[PDB]
RNA sequence: UGAGGGCCUUGGUCACGGCCUUGGCUUGCUACAAUUAACGAUCAACUUAGAACUGGUACGGACAAGGGGAAUCUGACUGUUAACGAG
């Protein structure tokens, strides 16, 4: 399992199409622990 | 073939006109046709109902209330990155 941490911009879709490529299932998320206000995004 | 009318006429009768008698168009009864009168004639009845000029239709061409898009956290919660909330 890849769990990385991504900086929502416009090249989050291309990180998101190549993850399905090489996994069975791809999923972000944002944990309570990170504040709302930044952009970081945890995919698993 | 019988009746009634019209024009004739013959004698007697009463002062051209009456009275009494003499012989030659309508209808009645019989005989043969017609019965597609399924025709014709006449008297009486009869006048032209039409108004109004409303819209929705499918089509062809511009407006229409108004900054949009995606994903996560979250709240009540089905059969696909489900959907829903003017969070």
């Amino acid at each position: 399992t890849f769990v990385t941490k991504i900086f929502r911009s416009k090249d989050y879709n291309k990180l998101i199409w190549v993850f399905q490529q090489l996994f069975e299932k791809v999923e972000a998320t944002k944990p309570p622990a990170s504040r709302n206000v930044s952009a970081e995004i945890f995919v698993v």
